[PDB]
């Protein structure tokens, strides 16, 4: 159960990310990240890009259906005042890609926590504009500690969960519509 690997899909819980969060280190910010893919369809990682913040794992690299990915990020390692902010994204089987937004600001007077999911048409890698188009402009999901579910076409639907605090959890499921 640690970042970098997938485990069983139904494992995937908020005390496994608990775990992920605590290994990574007592830093200001910083976000462990589960998904369990439930979706039919094998998940290859492409890429994450990171709007603010870093992370030293390696997506997982190959997710099968009925197992979950683990993964992390935490702030510049340095004195910048920035969060941990970014786009996951997964190559999924029949062409399509899977892209998951996060937001973990430094600053809460100013910005909130966020995510998003949501499936792009062909094979696009994680980048600034599909940071901005899941930040801005496709209604991305408050860190409300509260659940959320959205259908994301494709015969596939999401349900996911992120706190609201600076040491983040972020737990996604992706089902057959
Ligand atoms: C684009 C490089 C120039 C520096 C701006 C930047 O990267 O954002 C830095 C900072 C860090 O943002 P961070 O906490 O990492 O992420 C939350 C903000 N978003 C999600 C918009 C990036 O957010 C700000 O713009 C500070 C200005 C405060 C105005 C109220
Ligand atoms: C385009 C930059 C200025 C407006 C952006 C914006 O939507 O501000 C978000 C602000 C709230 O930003 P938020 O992260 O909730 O709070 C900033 C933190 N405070 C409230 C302490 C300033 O508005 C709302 O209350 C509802 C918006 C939610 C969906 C668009
Ligand atoms: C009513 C369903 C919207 C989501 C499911 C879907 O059919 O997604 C297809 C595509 C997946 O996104 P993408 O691959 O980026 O294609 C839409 C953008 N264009 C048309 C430029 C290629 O999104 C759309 O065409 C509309 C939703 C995007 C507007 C926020
Ligand atoms: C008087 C300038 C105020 C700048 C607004 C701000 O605080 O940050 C918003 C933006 C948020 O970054 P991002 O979410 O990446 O969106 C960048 C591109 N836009 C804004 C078009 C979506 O960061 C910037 O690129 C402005 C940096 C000006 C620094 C002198
Ligand atoms: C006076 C109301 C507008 C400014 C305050 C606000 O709405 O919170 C906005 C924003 C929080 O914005 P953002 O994270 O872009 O919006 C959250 C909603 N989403 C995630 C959908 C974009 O923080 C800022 O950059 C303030 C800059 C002050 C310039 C007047
Ligand atoms: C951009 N960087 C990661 C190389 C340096 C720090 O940038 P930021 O964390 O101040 O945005
Ligand atoms: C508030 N904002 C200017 C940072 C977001 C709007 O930018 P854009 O994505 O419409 O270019």
């Amino acid at each position: 159960d640690v970042a970098g690997a997938v485990i069983d899909g139904a494992g995937l819980g908020f005390d496994v990310l608990k775990t992920v969060l605590e290994a990574l280190g007592n830093v200001k910010r910083k976000i462990a990240v589960g998904i369990d893919n439930e979706s039919g369809k094998t998940w290859t990682a492409m890429n994450t890009y990171f709007r603010s913040g870093t992370s030293d794992i390696v997506l997982p690299h190959k997710v099968a259906h009925g197992k979950a990915l683990l993964y992390n990020g935490q702030k510049n390692r340095g004195p910048v005042a920035t969060g941990v902010v970014g786009v996951i994204a997964y190559s999924m089987s029949d062409g399509n890609t899977l892209a998951v937004l996060f937001s973990v600001p430094y600053d809460y007077n100013w910005y909130s926590n966020w995510w998003n999911v949501r499936v792009y048409k062909g094979q696009k890698r994680a980048d600034q504009r599909m940071y901005e188009e899941l930040y801005y402009h496709r209604s991305p999901f408050r860190g409300d500690n509260g659940w959320h579910s959205r259908g994301l076409g494709y015969g596939l639907k999401s349900r996911g969960f992120m706190n609201s605090s600076g040491h983040a959890i972020l737990e996604i499921h992706v089902t057959k519509a």
